[PDB]
This record gives C-alpha cells, structure tokens and sequence, in this order.
C-alpha cells in the first residue's frame, strides 16, 4: 500500500 | 499540507 | 508508517 | 486506517 | 486546525 | 495515536 | 493555540 | 500523551 | 499563557 | 508532568 | 506548522 | 505572573 | 513516533 | 512556540 | 521524551 | 519565556 496526498 | 505513508 | 503536515 | 484533516 | 492519526 | 490542533 | 496528543 | 497550550 | 504535559 | 503558566 | 510522524 | 509545576 | 510543531 | 518530541 | 516552548 | 522538557 501507500498514500501520497499533497 | 500532505500525508505520506505506507 | 505515515507523516502529516500541516 | 488513517485521519488526515486540515 | 487539524487532526492527524492512525 | 492522533494529534488534534486549533 | 492548543495542540493534544494521544 | 502530550498536552501543549499558548 | 500556557499549559505543557505528558 | 505539567507545568502551568500565567 | 505541524508534522505528526507514526 | 505565576508558573506551577507538577 | 515523533512531534514537530512550530 | 514550538513542541518536539519522540 | 518532550520539549515545549512559549 | 519558558521551556519545558521531560
């Protein structure tokens, strides 16, 4: 998984 | 703002 | 793991 | 789960 | 304001 | 854990 | 200001 | 826990 | 004011 | 602990 | 400004 | 002006 | 876990 | 202000 | 461990 | 001025 929230 | 993760 | 910025 | 609110 | 969590 | 913030 | 940590 | 007020 | 903890 | 102030 | 790191 | 610690 | 407010 | 910690 | 400054 | 540590 990964989040990448800009 | 961000939020990084895994 | 994760990291949150304002 | 994670909460990210700004 | 803000709310960070896991 | 969280982190609340005015 | 106030900022509270779990 | 942390608490921090200004 | 202020108001620190853990 | 805590430390308080005016 | 505040980063939260888990 | 006052400061409390615990 | 880490704090980094300023 | 600031806060730091781990 | 915390550091919290004014 | 203050600074707390833990």
């Amino acid at each position: 998984n990964f989040v990448f929230g800009t």
